[PDB]
């Protein structure tokens, strides 16, 4: 299990609060300036923190991510193998050579920033499709994740997972394709004006849908917990404003409440 | 006024919880990979947020801070005038030229990434002149300048404000300042996720000032001053450290004038 710091991301990835990223190709797609490559980097960073052992193969065609940017996202640049790329053909040739030099068990995350601005060498959609069909088996055989950014039967159905990200500050992530999560699930991702990626994103809304948080007064919020013995939802005594909920004293008891975790899996996780 | 989201850094800058950056040359110094430029970007970002008006004059000798990096720190790259520099001479030239072109009232923040890798064309003497050359513009035109200087009569005494940043989590030493006592130490944390913690140091400082105590080990309680009895009154509940990084914890303290005052007294130069 490789989970991130954002419980809403873990859900989008695995269907559960306690889940995380899988091996395979994940495409993060959407208009540019929606924080896609930051979400990508959060994932790379989590992988590299879980495995001090790991390296990141970083195929770069944008040149916006530098050592300083990586450090601020908590990625060690010393463990990043940087390959600038100017075409899909070159992307394919270099990925295949490196994926082939890797053994099952080695920790390696692939991050591609970005697919949509690479020339084949018109025939772009075709070449992109066959790049995916060529690299995806390696991801699965060698058991590694690959996160690809793509600024907006199609090529992206050769991927294992597709997130489409849009503007609702506030982002909506739409699960277009997944092995683990119901297609078309919508998750809310907040990015603060300081460019800060809220780890409490979407929790309060979701808990409100799932019943585990209610609203005694307008703009006030209360938790409700299922008592196994009496089959009733028991409110807490206390009432919170929305801003006081972004804290572990608020979320911690719910995250620990199995019914909350189960209501999330049942709402989102596949088969 | 221009405060930031990290109170500890509003205290380092101005000696109080409610203050922030002022006009002048601020140097951020210390070993590279200490989060100086993030720390610097945080201020550039608050300045530009408070003044949707403002432009950033970005003097760049490192090329580590790209448009994307800027956006992720909340600076709009469209409002950034980017100037590559390869020497102090060249940097002096462009700064004087662009500083000169500005009328008072125009909002401008200067960010220099960085100073220590620039050849002159006696490096330290060339540096001191540049400062003595540029700093009158900052005061006249009322603009802040944040300059990064990596460590691998000194010129730094020609700055208005010097922060030395090192690893303790980092410690910020105020080496020179108009507003806070010299040698003040502040704790800045950066979490595993590259997260610039806005609760940096507040716990240590409150423990120092006596507004937080430890009932048992690993537990923390707030104390408030009953200003009529002069007594320090504990709150009912205790909290582990991790429960404290929340507005529900710090908020009633930030509202409590005795806590605000204890902070000025420990950090703000008395004569303000």
């Amino acid at each position: 299990v490789v989970r991130t710091k954002i419980p809403m991301m873990n859900i989008a990835l695995s269907g559960e609060i306690t889940g995380g990223m899988q091996s395979g190709l994940l495409i993060l797609a959407g208009p540019s300036k929606s924080f896609k490559s930051n979400f990508g980097l959060t994932m790379v960073s989590s992988y590299m923190r879980q495995y001090p052992d790991a390296v990141c193969l970083f195929y770069d065609s944008e040149f916006g991510i530098t050592p300083a940017y990586l450090r601020s996202m908590g990625v060690d640049p010393e463990r990043v193998i940087h390959t600038p790329v100017q075409s899909l053909e070159q992307l394919r040739i270099d990925m295949v050579n490196q994926l082939d030099a890797i053994e099952r068990g080695e920790k390696v995350v692939v991050f591609i920033d970005s697919l949509g601005n690479l020339a084949s060498k018109m025939t772009r959609a075709k070449t992109m499709k066959s790049l995916f069909r060529i690299v995806t088996p390696y991801f699965s055989t060698k058991n590694i994740p690959c996160i690809a950014i793509n600024h907006t039967t199609g090529p992206m159905y050769s991927a294992d997972t597709v997130f489409i990200i849009g503007k609702r500050y506030q982002f909506v992530l739409n699960v277009e394709k997944s092995r683990t999560v119901k297609e078309k699930s919508k998750f809310f991702i907040d990015v603060k004006f300081d460019g800060g990626i809220d780890p409490y994103s979407g929790l309060l809304d979701m808990a409100l849908e799932l019943g585990f948080v209610v609203k005694p007064k307008n703009g006030w919020y209360a938790r409700e917990f299922l008592d196994e013995e009496t089959g009733e939802m028991i409110r807490e005594e206390k009432s919170w404003r929305a801003k006081d909920t972004n804290c572990t004293t608020f979320w911690g008891p719910l995250f620990k409440h199995q019914p909350f975790r189960d209501a999330i899996k049942r709402a989102y996780q596949l088969g």
